[PDB]
């Protein structure tokens, strides 16, 4: 099952994706997040009976546009850990992206002048929570996963490493409003092969390539760790980390310039494609 | 003016505080956060005409129990930073506390076994946002402040510094479920003057002390800095940082034990008083 948030001329719906450009409206929900608040969301999706829609890629909204929590994971692929001069961790690294950072999977990333100096890509697999998860053990955690999608953890590296200078808190470089493409839609775990290639492209050149089963901490381990600190609600998002090949780590160093496009693709999940636009 | 969220048996109300133990119900709102979503909240509050109530300390809820954002600041007291022999920062340190962390100003902090090893206090002022703030200049920022309150940025120091070892992301030690006392009520800026003492007490012994007008980054500066990255909505909260005297920095290191109380008082705003209780 594939669930999308679709906006036709500014108006959003929750929709069952039927093909690359057709969907069935699921009545009574503005978006997939609202749907996931219902315990019978799978049933409602299986009985979609609203307007039939034909959609362009730019009409896809952030698949869950208003999660209460987007918990981002740092340093969760060996190759990324190595390139950033770090040790293989004993403990998951967590930091927060506010939902104001989310954009549609094909939306332009409009960057203001003060934020445009060190723009970087981080292609990541997202996990979407299907019901309230509190103090959940790893062995039970898969029950709490509604499905998966793709996100760009779109980064302002100069803000990310600003403060404090010695042990910078990354949050301010990881939550630029309207920066993080999210979709194209949520795939349920019954409907793709977990573990496939995560690939990122800048202006059509492949800059990231790693299988998702090289994750150091599994979605299940991430749910156990996070949920012994605070709960995750239906519709909340875990962003499981980026593999190697980020622009900040490259020889030579490479940042996103005006008009450049970052595509992120995960085998079985589809892709997002976001053009950076420097503000007027 | 002073605004409280008060639990009344199976219900909760927004109220205008009349005395330390009385208030006037503000009709049509469950909490101060809901009230702040109205354009004319200030008027609705001044003209409160609902039922007079008598409340106990333990019936106060978190003054804004469901903010969308709690943005917490790092080092922010100038004379504290200078006496550690550090430079004043030019850029704010920001990290996120999830609203699941909030409790009432007199609530017990109930802690599970895995979190109870390095419990520490941070007495701070809270700034509550009064209307939507996006790209607000420092000169204009006072207009966006609804008022002030007190928070304990209650910390699990072992979690805070866990990962990654060399530049730890504090979030996981700053967002423990049901940890952070918040209130006792919100004071409007016309009824508060900066300069008074912020003090924290452990078991009635003073452990922190600073004048409130010794900030590196004013509420106004923080609103400008934050709102050029993402918006703040009515009812969102900036927690403006803690001075010296935290348990973790002491010799010997002094963490909160089972049954111990932390009082955080700011002259002109009131105080909060939270007893730590290890869960059985
Ligand atoms: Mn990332
Ligand atoms: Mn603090």
């Amino acid at each position: 099952m594939r669930l999308a948030t679709i906006r036709t001329n500014g108006t959003t719906i929750a929709a069952r994706v039927e093909s690359e450009n057709t969907a069935t409206t699921i009545e009574g929900f503005a978006n997939v997040g609202e749907l996931l608040q219902e315990s019978n969301w799978r049933e409602l999706a299986e009985n979609a009976a609203g307007e039939a829609v034909t959609f362009e890629n730019k009409e896809l909204d952030a698949v869950v546009p208003a999660p209460k929590k987007i918990v981002c994971v740092g340093l969760n692929y060996a190759n990324h850990i190595k390139e950033m001069g770090r040790d293989l961790p004993d403990t998951p690294t967590l930091f927060v992206k506010f939902p104001d950072a989310l954009i549609g999977p094909f939306d332009d990333v409009v960057v203001p002048e003060w934020a445009n100096k060190a723009l970087d890509w981080e292609g990541e697999m997202a996990v979407i929570i299907g019901k309230r998860a509190r103090r959940v053990k790893q062995a039970d955690a898969a029950e709490y996963i509604a499905g998966y999608a793709v996100m760009n953890d779109y980064t302002t590296r100069d803000f990310q490493y600003a403060a404090p200078a010695k042990t910078p808190q990354w949050h301010q470089g990881k939550s630029l409003e309207k920066s993080a493409g999210f979709g194209p839609w949520m795939t349920t775990p019954d409907s793709f092969e977990f573990g496939g290639e995560l690939a990122t492209y800048l202006e059509g050149e492949k800059v990231q390539s790693t299988p998702t089963n090289d994750l150091v901490f599994s979605p299940e381990k991430l749910i156990e760790y996070i949920t012994h600190i605070y709960p995750l609600d239906a519709g909340d998002v875990i962003v499981t980390g980026t593999p190697g090949g980020v622009g900040h780590a490259r020889n030579p160093q490479r940042y996103i310039g005006d008009g450049e496009t970052v595509k992120v693709e995960i085998a079985g999940l589809g892709f997002i494609e976001n053009k950076t636009v420097f503000e007027l």
